[PDB]
């Protein structure tokens, strides 16, 4: 053991999310808490839209209604194995709109964050059955009061979202996606940025496996404040389980402080 | 032969800054020209401070007025050469204030951009000799009319410069620099995702050696909108020579296009 206060040790579940079946999704996940999780654990990680995967068709019957389904049952999970999970996202129904909606729950069974996907694939049949998030991702803090920020797998592309909680003292990005195998390369070039620019832990739980139309790319990845690779996943499902130096953070940010130079008001 | 907008041929010029000495960074780079130069380049883009370099305590008195020295300089080698020169950087006064400015010439002599550079490097005390800039970097069209956008080193770590260029239809983002060798990850890592995010081209032309006080990595290259290699060099001064395809640019955007869904009223 190193004492508690400059680490925190992260399982990533590189789940492959089976299509349009929230029950199979919610066994498979009780069972990989069950395999995998020990007392040391202090975060789980899950990847985008794990209750439904990408069934955009069905969404009007199958999704979440204001998280109920959802967050009753990583409530559940977080309070089981007392462990933060940083939820992934969710198909999830509000006031008649369709939102793919991130979440996180800490240890003591409390919704600590919810976040609706920003930026909508125009390609994806997204417009067609989804509805863009119309809030910013706003940093929150993890049991051991390490603030973060959540993101879902597009957004990872607009490096404006991340801006804001980096400027604020997010010390970790964590982004949720079901990155194509297509787009592999940009997958890992953008979490590798992303790190770096904002001086910060960055790490990508992926989903995996074919859907019936789109193979899923696996690779989740963790990369620290300078860049540098501190774990990785290949295409199979599989748990990654890191520990990160979040001394690191405050030590890239004296290093590099790129926001005593940013100019907020001058971008246009 | 290819319709006018769909190709260009670059030419890097890696140089070896020499610290402090305008009139032999000009003669390096006359016999850089002299040597190099041929028929069908159409672009030849030089590093950041080719002027002094990194002499930040004797620019008082070694820097441009308002660019006459540089302009006039580079608006004969374009018009000699018939080529467009995206010329790198210079230290330049205007009113008792120094800057750190970007400029570029088209064949025709004319002065095609001005830009100061925005972000200022605090560790290497530059806010104690420089202004930072007050404009934002602005598209400017080159000879074969395509819309480009020039950058300076440090302004590479800030994702939020690029992004009105790129929307605005810029297609080649230039990146000049003296980036220090011990940097080389994030000068590799921050190129690709500016390309990727962006849809488009990134040239970064960087100088290379040692003035004295810091070691620069070379490493100058090409990225194309998918995010893949088009050239690249190593720490030697060199000339890279590129051929690209501009066509790619607007190809990726069709594939991905990312500012169909930005929320530019959103963002914090
Ligand atoms: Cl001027
Ligand atoms: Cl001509
Ligand atoms: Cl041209
Ligand atoms: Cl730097």
């Amino acid at each position: 053991l190193v004492p508690r206060g400059s680490h925190m040790k992260v399982q990533i579940y590189q789940l492959p999310i089976v299509f349009g079946d929230s029950s199979k999704n919610e066994t498979q996940i009780t069972q990989w808490f069950e395999k995998n999780m020990n007392a040391e654990v202090d975060v789980v990680v899950l990847p985008e839209m794990w209750n439904n995967g990408y069934d955009l068709e069905h969404l009007n019957e199958k999704a979440d209604n204001n998280l109920g389904q959802s967050f009753s049952f990583i409530k559940h999970l977080a309070e089981k194995y007392k462990v933060d999970i940083v939820a992934g996202s969710v198909s999830n129904i509000r006031n008649n709109q369709i939102f793919n909606t991130a979440f996180s729950v800490n240890k003591s069974g409390q919704l600590i964050n919810e976040y609706d996907k920003v930026h909508l694939v125009p390609m994806l049949r997204e417009h067609e059955f989804l509805t863009a998030g119309e809030y910013v991702a706003e940093p929150f803090q993890l049991s051991d009061g390490t603030y973060v920020t959540q993101l879902i797998c597009y957004d990872l592309r607009f490096p404006e979202l991340l801006r804001y909680p980096a400027r604020s003292g997010a010390k970790i990005a964590f982004y949720v996606a079901q990155w194509p195998m297509s787009r592999l390369q940009h997958w890992h070039s953008l979490l590798k940025a992303r790190a770096i620019e904002n001086n910060m832990f960055v790490i990508g739980t992926n989903s995996t496996g074919f859907d019936g139309n789109t193979e899923y790319a696996g690779h989740s990845i963790v990369i620290n404040p300078n860049g540098d690779l501190v774990g990785e996943l290949n295409e199979s499902a599989d748990i990654l389980t890191v520990d990160l130096n979040l001394n690191e953070v405050e030590q890239q940010r004296e290093n590099i402080p790129v926001f005593k130079s940013i100019k907020l008001d001058l971008y246009k």
